[PDB]
């Protein structure tokens, strides 16, 4: 494996989304690992349909919209559906609304997902480096997350019950410090300008290798 893999640098990594009031985290967290899937499959880097997920992914998927949701019954939805929306489309409104897909407008299909086993974050790092970006839960549940600016964050109170949908897309070391490089949907002003750079191998931190998981197109 490579000590440092960033998909920024391959072209495979959208622009960061802001969420806003509209808890569709887990969202934006599945449509990210299915871009970089996309890019890699077509060529084409294109934002697809987070508000798809939101409304119709739904009741039938175990989700709630703004109030929460998982990445993996999101991908299975885009594979019984045979189709997700572009996000051009399909824009981000941050409301639940009435299922508004049209195969007339799919950006991009789904095969398959797959789900990593819980807590190794060795088995997280063959994925990123060979795979692509990984959706990840973790507990974004403290202060200092949503006050987190730069360098590698380790918050001792946090827990592996994850709460947050987020994407692993890299990994590396600052100084020695390892960390995953993680993209948010809290817009391009949280953190490193969208991104988070989380504690690598300090024993599951905040969950990170709790619920990993990646779909295939
Ligand atoms: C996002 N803005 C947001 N996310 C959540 C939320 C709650 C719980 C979550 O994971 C549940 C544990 C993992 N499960 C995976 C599927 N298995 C079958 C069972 C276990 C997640 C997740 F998936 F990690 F991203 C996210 C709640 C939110 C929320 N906004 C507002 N609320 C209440």
């Amino acid at each position: 494996l490579p000590d440092s893999v960033d998909w920024r640098e391959k072209g495979c990594v959208t622009e960061v989304k802001y969420q806003g009031s509209c808890g569709a985290c887990w969202a934006f967290s599945a449509v990210g690992a299915l871009e970089a899937q996309l890019k890699l499959k077509t060529g084409k880097l294109v934002s697809l349909s987070a508000q798809n997920l939101v409304d119709c992914s739904t009741e039938k998927y175990g989700n709630k919209g703004c109030n929460g949701g998982f990445m993996t019954t999101a991908f299975q939805y885009i594979i019984d559906n045979k189709g997700i929306d572009s996000d051009a489309s399909y824009p981000y409104k941050a409301m639940d609304q009435k299922c508004q897909y049209d195969s007339k407008y799919r950006a991009a299909t789904c095969s398959k997902y797959t789900e990593l086993p819980y807590g190794r974050e060795d088995v997280l790092k063959e994925a990123v480096a060979n795979k692509g970006p990984v959706s990840v839960g973790v507990d974004a549940r403290h202060p200092s997350f949503f006050l987190y600016r730069s360098g590698v964050y380790y918050e001792p109170s946090c827990t592996q019950n994850v709460n947050h949908g987020v994407l692993v897309v890299g990994y590396g070391d600052l100084n020695g410090k390892e960390y995953w490089l993680v993209k948010n949907s809290w817009g391009h002003n949280f953190g490193e300008e969208g991104y988070i750079r989380m504690a690598r191998n300090k024993g599951n931190h905040c969950g990170i290798a709790s619920f990993p998981s990646y779909p295939e197109i």
